[PDB]
């Protein structure tokens, strides 16, 4: 069968919901959230927030990078924001996340070496705020952290959010960050509403300052 | 605090699991999938194919759309095919998806129409095929199952792939699609190893046929 | 110096140009053309045209390709259109294009090879046509021909042109080619207004059929 | 005719060509540049630099951006780099570039604005710098010369080139700025050849310290 055992592993998990109710998924209305990950997609979206399924609209790409000009994600923004009228955006990072990891400590890996350098530009223009941290673990929390916020930056910059403000659309973007070990996860004091954003992330950077 | 009701919906979830367990998350080794799904993330790859979270690495676009040139997708396949060595890459539709109803009733959106062109071009390719169902739910269905296996023709012909063959990786991507309606997940016959290509897939194709 | 002999080559192009007239080019109003073409940048826009530069604003990318999805062209299309609302778009092929012989014979390439699945695309969705010119040239060139056709069905599907015909902007998209072999020029009988889309280009890939 | 006038101004073209020559750019090699512009074509790259034409390989797209990510240019260097064997890649900046004017200005302008927050970047990353030319035309200038080397940086930490030098093919990189208005061209002492490149460049930035 190929994957016979996950058509097992399926079957056998529709059963377990006895509660006549993947109707109810079905029959579940809009999202009013966006959720920007990493494909490192250790925890799903909803399961963490303790949401139903749906509930959050999902974007995973590796290190939850947003892109000035990647249409990938921007399609997934302006599909969500327009035309689902979700109240929030949200970027995630993760501890111990891959993707970071691997940026981090230049480790030579192939293509999305070049996606990656979307987060060398993160360690780079935050270099001497990534020093007074002389460690390993500690920078490595503290980068993943700073990228979940120049992410933020990156979709505040954005035509579709800039435009949905102007247009009286109520929306926040959140800087956001989760660990796979202890599964509690941090609010940043980074979560935009109006253009007011160099003030409200300087604060949220400023929350390093070693 | 904004969303203090999400961080409450979380220290809830946290309690929930006594199992001492997290713990055996942060230890989980490799995924040896790669799933690429539709940001209506309905629900959570793992969580349908009944494994746990993170045995699956994960990309979700708008409508599942491989793109030969969209690096944002490639990067996440270069990653996880050359630095997971993960054994099956698998395209997963799934019914009742937005991006493919809203392009399929030609319906103006904004930029991700802009990306739905891509859905719209398989609309193209199969315009024969898609006529002797006369309907709209008929149709829709046979649409965002041919779409899932364009994906993987798409997937197949990336150089990342054909270079995994060549220097004699094992590998194998799916076509695959599954219901928010009933959860069970329908295999295409579509599940490409080697570059016969042209073979395995007439075959899926050919299983539409009216 | 490095490139000493392209400096030297430069005062000696500044000095030939006696005519007090740079002045005359850096006063020369907005250009009413956008030109799509192959980084095989044989001859310049203009110089072909017989039109001052800058007359002529340019994208140049492997193949004159158009992606539905490329933020790098689209970006260069918004604001030639939207901005310097240019009157006439349009993509010109070139005969014995490099782009199109690597793809059209199935040469490995590297990278590039992603990219030019966008022309073994139109390679695909005209195998048929393509068949009743059993040889090489003239497949080569017929090739390159409907190459420069379906980038102006891209174009002309691109939300930008759409928005801009719903907006009363008068506006018109030729599919074009130009023989580096002999300078002439070659109308295809495909220039596109309104969406009366389906129309406009059946005839312009009828004028094939062996 | 549409563009009757334009095959007019080109038979017209051809014919001033007695030296029947088209043979011999039909007969030209390979050529040893890669020059990445302004799509505000002014001048053609070769007739700027006073060589024949395609003897300059050459990508366009607005204010001479290159993307870690976009793919449209990288395919353009992978080609020009890995099978054209070109010696020498150069993103050349122009004086007047309204990319960068509208960008510097930050003027809204829609898609493409999306696209300039590249550019918009580098306002950033130079900020200080550009203070100390409390002016107008004087950071312009700076600005955009600035980017031209940026740019080059974003070449160099490309995949591509690193594999290429790692490969021992001999390259080296020019960030380069030329004035439509004198037509001379400023070398910016930006000229890299391995990646001794955070030396290399500290000097370029520094000739700008007021
Ligand atoms: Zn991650
Ligand atoms: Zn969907
Ligand atoms: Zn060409
Ligand atoms: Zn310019």
């Amino acid at each position: 069968s190929h994957l016979f055992d996950n058509n097992d592993a399926w079957v056998k998990r529709k059963l377990a919901d006895d509660p006549q109710y993947f109707s109810r998924l079905a029959d579940q209305q809009a999202p009013e959230y966006l959720w920007i990950g990493c494909s490192d997609s250790r925890v799903p979206a909803n399961q963490i927030i303790g949401l139903p399924p749906g509930e959050v609209f999902v974007h995973r790409n590796i290190a939850n990078v947003v892109v000035h000009t990647d249409l990938n994600c921007l399609s997934v923004i302006q599909f969500a924001v327009d035309l689902l009228k979700v109240k929030h955006v949200m970027v995630v990072g993760h501890y111990g996340c891959s993707g970071v990891n691997a940026a981090l400590h230049n480790r030579r890996v192939g293509l999305a070496d070049n996606w990656l350098h979307h987060v060398q530009d993160v360690r780079e223009k935050h270099a001497a705020l990534l020093e007074d941290w002389p460690l390993g673990e500690a920078r490595y929390r503290r980068l993943i952290e700073l990228n979940a916020i120049e992410q933020v930056v990156n979709v505040c910059r954005t035509t579709i959010v800039n435009d949905a403000w102007a247009r009286g659309q109520p929306l926040t973007v959140h800087a956001l960050v989760y660990g796979v070990h202890d599964g509690r996860m941090r609010n940043l004091g980074m979560a935009v509403s109006h253009a007011e954003q160099l003030d409200a992330t300087y604060r949220r950077a400023v929350a390093a300052l070693s």
